[PDB]
DNA sequence: CGCATT
DNA sequence: AACGGCTAATGCG
């Protein structure tokens, strides 16, 4: 299988290198015949001879146009004839492209900023990570000596740890009596020892946590300081450090540097992204943190080195465990988009869809539109109307059904053929008109993006059905990842349409999807109210909560299923309303804030989780929510708040339930102090603060839906007037 | 202007 | 390597 591609220069000519792993054998294939090129639209074909003589200079070397060739392509459906301009080296393109564009006879230029190695994968039809090859992985981490006022890597590396299927080990240059610690004489010997491990193990994947911005950079400065050749690459190269905006990225040639940090940063939402917090959230097991001060103190005093070595070992162990959990998913994402695992794992949603579209456009001989210039980019900052949000019906509701559209926005794109190549296309016999915005979309032929979206949904069904027949549980998990990633990719087209930097940006397409969405959700609401007597309690972009106030649970279920049969026969194309779930009771506090409970007694809460909060505020909110959702007792929920505020005012609440966590700082507010130093016998907490700034704000938002003000929840201080 | 829901 | 800065809008604190 293909791992990655790049290029080196030999005598001024680019040489593509294809890194492959076939039958357990690492291979490098070379291609010296791939020519870099760009397209040029000319107003007069006779002018091509003047364009061929355009020259530029890179670094003393004179840049010229090797040859030109007139080709026929499509541009947003319409046929086009453009000039394919060939060059010697891909770096010639940034040097002459501006001079070619500024030439009077040149209308515009296209596909001039596509990286050579990525242009190769697309043009050759090569797909990375495709096949049944098993990759050998190795995780690693480092521990360093830190002092407050010193430069980067001014202190030596104290330890280097690594982990794989064989277990985790630590290399250090001090005596630590642990079975997994290997003791060498110096820091230089420790680094050299690590290089031998990587060389002997020969892993296909090197797994780190923030290795892009710390580990590799620290090792590099240290090897330079000590005179060590940091050859980690399979071709004897040192790790290549690149600039990715305000951060860095590292690639180890011949292998895949899998940095878990950017991956987990996009996949899950956590308050902090320390290795300890990430591991505890994904595996549900704790991990102790050992800070730089403790490691420096332990190394200088020589006491407590077992704790530092154990921390170093756990870093490599958990990085390997997390890598084992997230790498197969990233491999399926890589194979789907058609780009290397290295790039896809570090790429944003907008870049992932663009690379998928770039490949599909090449397959269909479709000329790709350019990225926007600064002027066009400023024009695209105008926003549009989004989803519809109904103001919720106050009060507690019984027997609620949640109905929503199956993939509303992708269904709209496919059903109404929403695409820049079908937008206001004159000469068609059939059109679909977007409500409110009025954009017309030709229905005579399938559009570029709706056709790809249709192929994605078809491919997803072909992978869902292959899962059911697969006996191999490893292959089933892999297919589950591909199927999930196709759903995520399909649901990224809408946002991409309104992404100002996108090549296939189309505000008209984006606002037409939301206008159609607003129409389908609003018409279905009036339909269920007028023809079925339902009360719609709350609705967001693609779904709504409804009930029949004077009806039993079986009655509401039956009528909801009858309504579904009714509207689904009226909905066009792929649009489909579904029965998402039934809820015993629920309250809709404000827009985006609500809570429901199913027949199993599982409570689902949105917008109420909420920042640094004391355990007393979290406890009372949960107690209030439970009284309302499980007991159906709103008056009990108010008494709980009155009881809590009364206990706080009379100082009957233990200080342990008043700690606020925000390094995590654990403090308590006095009548501003770390909780370790707080003494109830000497000091007094601010009862007013914990009532007015903690308990009441957390609960008020919930009880406001039932008609209670903040004053309706404070302790009844009896004023004997 | 942050953070959450869609 | 000379592309990437992180898809959208609505709406509560």
């Amino acid at each position: 299988m293909i791992l990655d591609t790049d290029y080196i220069t030999e005598d001024g000519k680019p040489v593509i290198r294809i890194f492959k792993k076939e039958n357990g054998e690492f291979k490098i294939d070379y291609d010296r015949n791939f020519e870099p090129y760009i397209y040029a639209l000319l107003k007069d074909d006779s002018a091509i001879e003047d364009v061929k003589k355009i020259t530029a200079e890179r670094h003393g070397t004179t840049v010229r146009v090797v040859r030109a060739e007139k080709v026929k392509k499509k541009f947003l459906g319409r046929p086009i004839e453009v000039w394919k301009l060939y060059f010697t080296h891909p770096q010639d393109q940034p040097a002459i492209r501006d001079k070619i564009k500024e030439h009077p006879a040149v209308v515009d230029i296209y596909e001039y900023d596509i990286p050579f190695a990525k242009r190769y994968l697309i043009d050759k039809g090569l797909i990375p990570m495709e096949g049944d090859e098993e990759l050998k992985m190795l995780a690693f981490a480092i521990a360093t000596l830190y002092h407050e006022g010193e430069e980067f890597a001014e202190g030596p590396i104290l330890m280097i740890s690594y982990a794989d299927e064989e277990g985790a080990r630590v290399i250090t240059w001090k005596n630590i009596d642990l079975p997994y610690v290997d003791v060498v004489s110096t820091e230089k010997e420790m680094i050299k020892r690590f290089l031998k491990v990587v060389k002997e193990k020969d892993p296909d994947v090197l797994i780190t946590y923030n290795g892009d911005n710390f580990d590799f950079a620290y090792l590099k400065k240290r090897s330079e300081k000590l005179g060590v050749k940091f050859i980690l690459g399979r071709e004897g190269s040192e790790p290549k450090i690149q600039r990715m905006g305000d951060r860095f990225a590292v690639e180890v040639k011949g292998r895949i540097h899998f940095d878990l940090y950017p991956v987990i940063r996009r996949t899950i939402n956590l308050p902090t992204y320390t290795l300890e917090a990430v591991y505890e959230a994904i595996f549900g097991q704790p991990k102790e943190k050992v800070y730089a001060e403790e490691i420096a103190q332990a190394w200088e005093t020589g006491e407590g080195l077992e704790r530092v070595a154990r921390y170093s070992m756990e870093d490599a162990k958990v990085t390997y465990e997390l890598g084992k959990e997230f790498f197969p998913m990233e491999a399926q994402l890589s194979r789907l988009v058609g780009q290397s695992l290295w790039d896809v794992s570090r790429s944003s949603t907008g870049n992932l869809v663009e690379w998928f579209l770039l490949r599909k456009a090449y397959e269909r001989n479709e000329l790709a539109p350019n990225k926007p210039d600064e002027r066009e980019l400023a024009r695209r900052r105008e926003s549009y109307a989004g989803g519809y949000v109904k103001e919720p019906e106050r009060g507690l509701w019984e027997n609620i059904v949640y109905l929503d559209f199956r993939s509303l926005y992708p269904s709209i794109i496919i059903t109404h053929n929403v695409s820049p190549d079908t937008l206001n296309r004159e000469g068609c016999e059939e059109y679909d008109v977007a409500p409110q915005v009025g954009h017309k979309f030709c229905k005579d032929f399938p559009g570029f993006i709706p056709s790809l979206l249709g192929d994605l949904l078809e491919e997803r069904q072909k992978v869902k059905k292959k899962m059911k027949a697969t006996i191999d549980p490893i292959e089933k998990k892999l297919l589950d990842y591909r199927q999930r990633l196709i759903k995520i990719l399909a649901n990224s087209f809408y946002g991409y349409y309104g992404y100002a930097k996108a090549r296939w940006y189309c505000k008209e397409c984006a606002e037409s999807v939301t206008a159609w969405g607003r129409q389908y959700i609003e018409t279905t609401i009036r339909e269920i109210e007028e023809k079925f007597g339902f009360k719609v309690l709350y609705a967001d972009t693609d779904g709504f909560f409804a009930t029949i106030p004077g009806a039993d649970a079986e009655t509401v279920k039956k009528k909801a299923k009858e309504f579904l049969d009714y509207i689904n026969a009226k909905l066009p194309g792929l649009l489909e309303l579904e029965y998402e779930g039934f809820y015993k009771r629920g309250f809709f506090a404000t827009k985006k804030k609500y809570a429901v409970i199913d027949e199993e007694d599982k409570i689902t809460t949105r917008g109420l989780k909420m920042r640094d909060w004391s355990e007393i505020a979290k406890e009372t909110q949960a107690r209030v929510l439970e009284a309302i959702l499980k007991h159906g007792d709103v008056e009990e929920a108010v008494r709980i708040v009155k009881e809590v505020t009364e206990k706080l005012s009379k100082y009957e609440v233990p200080p342990e339930q008043l700690v606020i966590y925000q390094t995590v700082i654990s403090y308590i507010v006095p009548k501003a102090i770390p909780f370790d130093e707080f003494d109830p016998a000497k000091h007094k907490y601010d009862a007013g603060y914990y009532i007015e700034n903690q308990v009441l704000p957390a609960v008020e938002r919930i009880l406001r839906a039932f008609g209670y003000r903040k004053e309706d929840l404070r302790y009844q201080k009896t004023r004997q007037v």
